């Protein structure tokens, strides 16, 4: 029995989780803008979620690069952590041992252990959020890398001299296949051909900026030409990438979750269909599966809890 | 005590390799023009290399996708081989256990176990030649992939819609970081500004296309502006690539070898400099060493012989 | 009243064309393998077509860089002409006044003066064949540029570090927007997803290699999915580019034509839809029309003739 | 005898320009925040400059898409203007006839008629500022295009699915060869190897983001390895471009001017050399000349002036 925490931009969330990934308790606080308030909000959230239960360790999913010690947040893009010991600060204050994991590595292990990855051995997970993140599992282990920063798939350059990424470099995959990307793609199309977007503009404020990640997903189901076109474009870079990861890792299966994948096979099919249409030498090689995530949002919590059991 | 085989375009070497990766007796045969005759020449070579030696097992470097069961060449670009059961074929006609490995994988592992990898756990190898290829070690074991076809690095797409590649896909990395690329960039630069290739051209037939691989590594070490600056361009693509593999697996070390690196730190240093510059991170995330391969060309032969002791 | 010449690769055709651009007599002659044999063959052609006809001039469509004096082929890619004085040669030997033009320019002028171009002042014609080619008409004149070599739209570099081109460069538009292109796209796709290209692979010989341009323009209208997707890919590069010519010259009408446009609204339409999708200034700038090319094959001859009317 | 006007984010300038492009007077008014106020400050500036002189017309340098009718500003990326009838509004409030030109096109014509274009026919002008803009001259006539929005070189896509542009499409040339681009390249390379940028970080504030356009040109003329390498990187894209315009227009000359070129052959020689390294089939074809722009900052103003006489 253990507790996991997903540190998710709007809300932090803690929970007591059994050996089969069942949430016995949830508790949530509004994420702080500050640096040190996160530690304070985390313990607050641990102490709320423990709720009488006899807890052994605590695993935290932080959105940022976490080290190979599973101890420190090396760098987050938003929140100012400079080599900040998060294990050390929280261990001394909730008494119990702590382990810190990359946010998506948590999700990755979450889906693999209790989700769509059950009964596979070699598995790559992607998540399509505002950005694009993931994790590896090879041989039944999470693979952090030697320094702890492995599978930062979002910043594999896809387009040289590409778009400015939120990380510094240009052309990162995260700027072409993601929730950010999707919206760019809508707006671009939307601006040129306003007519073939009457159902999609009719959802926001009517004007070319009122477009949001939700508006597209729905506007597409009702087949709004521009909406569905923006999924193709996404599906493209999405699939391209999967094919590149397929060339490098050759998994049994990719497991695509994310906010924009909790939409279903409106998105998942085109990407599976792009992947196939972009994989190399498929004639001779086995095609990996492109499965969707089962645990949706919960992944990282459960992932983190169970990752807090490993040595 | 075990034999390794390296199936070269010109010639097929079969050597006896000991526990410590030491070639005790190489033996050679010419590479016939047929597909089916190669299987004879492999046996012919394993015959003669094996004279008066207590041999246990035999590994084969295959220039194509090898499966996970390590027994068939699924597809080779230059040998007419399709689902060709090289293992069963040779196992039957030599009388000793056989494994078949990807040629890139053998050399990757050969370097990891007896070469430049010693004392590392997570390692990614590249070798630059006509092409680009390599292998992966994560946690002390070669990682072939779920289906046996991993680390086909050569073909991670680096330019969308880019240069035509021999795997039939546009924009692979092989096309930009490889002896073949090196040459292209020289031919372009030399043709733009002939005045700076006073030395480089003099080495070939004084002509526009005379340039060949060797002539550049010669012209470079002789401080020739075009030949030194072609290596700068090969560095950009080579490094930028490693920086991306650094995001995927984030190893403790890249090991960079093959024909193009035989020329030494003239080639490797500007790469190491490119790698550092393209690396996503900054001064928080630590850098993976870029080491020179030690076992030169014998990598494939040696490493194959060791992969013959696995399971 | 005047004769034009279409220097076809398998025959040479001289034609008598009136003030209203309608062909009277037409005399063809085998294309010889020798360079000056084409001169000889042009003169024979000219003679044979000028039967009891009051002929004033002879315009000649040459597929090379013609100069500003409309006289020398400065370079033909196939014919061995370097600085050939084709105007003075052919004048001397047939007694009539002569003028030489780029073959795309003849096509361009023909279509502006006798096709989709009528009632427009500023117009840009693109003809999609093995390559791309075109011509500028601005202020009702053809615009050869200072040195003669205007309008080589084929080789304006759309993908830096892209595809090696006949012109000797990488990433030229020609390689992305043309027959040669469409076919890549089909082959890449068909080999990726055999299942979907079942009609396309029928029309040829079963195999990926057996695919040919005309088989796709058919397999499309029967709605073969691979063959349509390949027409999307083309329409993307063709429109993307048109929208760049639109930002350069800002014409009243583009006129897309030549081999893979004479197929019709199967193609023009997606292009027209892809030009609007990529045009910048959606809501403010009027949209230039995308018209289909009325004269088909004929144009080169008809334009050459009529360009002979002035200087 | 006529009046040109130059509408610039900091100041508007309206001068009197004779037959040979010579400025005889110059008046200036600070540029107000409203769209509806620029209208007035322009009237103010023409009234201020037409002192004593017999002016026959006004030409106006609009920083935005102007139409074929030389009368409307269809959209400006800064000035809040949509289908603004600037010609009519001004004509009626000064009493002299007015024409409204694209600002790049004003500049082009000025340079072609009075500066480095002297004695050419087919000529393409590029000005290299915060962004890249320009104008096309073919057969001694500025070419505005069918709808007047022609010549907009800045936004030919050089890198597909590339950098975000201020027109909202990705990849535009403006994002790769321009004052802004120059800044980015400087920053990137000094962040990559600060040791070769000691001289340049000095001129700024020791710090990677304190880098600005002026700082770099000075750092290069003191041979600062990074400032130079960042004009190499500007040259690469600047020529590649000029090379593709060579392919389209084949002019007798490109005239490269504006903010970044103010620095001279330290910038143009890299470019002039890149243009050659990217020109298609340049042993058969004749090469266009790359020439330094003569009239510097004034071109737009002189240009607008003469464009009021065509
Ligand atoms: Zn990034
Ligand atoms: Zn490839
Ligand atoms: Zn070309
Ligand atoms: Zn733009």
């Amino acid at each position: 029995l253990t507790i996991g925490v997903d540190i998710g931009g709007t809300k932090i969330a803690a929970g007591v989780v059994d050996e089969e990934g069942r949430i016995l308790s949830t508790f949530k606080v509004a994420t702080p803008p500050t640096a040190e308030g996160i530690v304070d909000a985390i313990c607050a959230a641990v102490a709320g979620a423990s709720e009488g239960h006899d807890v052994e360790a605590v695993g935290i999913g932080a959105a940022g690069y976490v080290d190979d010690k599973r101890a420190t947040v090396l760098f987050a893009p938003n929140i100012d952590w400079r080599h900040e010991p998060l294990k050390d600060k929280v261990e001394q204050r909730v008494g119990l041992p702590v382990v810190v994991e990359n946010d998506a590595n948590a999700a990755a292990w979450g889906e693999y252990r209790f989700g769509a990855g059950q009964g596979h051995d070699d598995v790559i997970c992607i998540t399509l959020g505002t950005g694009l993140g993931g994790g590896i599992i090879i041989g039944n282990k999470l693979r952090r890398g030697r320094f702890g920063v492995a599978a930062e798939f979002g910043h594999i350059r896809v387009v040289p001299d590409g778009l400015l990424c939120g990380c510094g470099s240009q052309g990162c995959w995260e700027q072409y296949a993601s929730g950010r990307a999707l919206v760019r793609y809508a707006k671009q199309r939307a601006n040129a051909t306003p007519e073939n977007a009457a159902v999609l503009l009719g959802l926001g404020d009517g004007s070319v900026d009122g477009i949001e990640g939700k508006h597209i997903s729905e506007a597409a189901r009702q087949g709004d030409p521009v909406a569905v076109d923006s999924f193709r474009e996404l599906a493209r870079w999405a699939g391209a990438g999967l094919a590149d990861l397929a060339s490098l890792f050759d998994p049994s299966a990719f497991i695509v979750g994310g906010g924009v994948s909790d939409e279903g096979e409106l998105v998942l099919d085109p990407i599976r269909k792009s992947f196939r249409r972009w994989l190399i030498g498929g004639e001779w090689r086995p095609h990996a599966q492109v499965l969707a995530a089962q645990l949706g949002g919960k992944a990282g919590l459960v992932g983190a809890a169970d990752l807090a059991r490993q040595g």
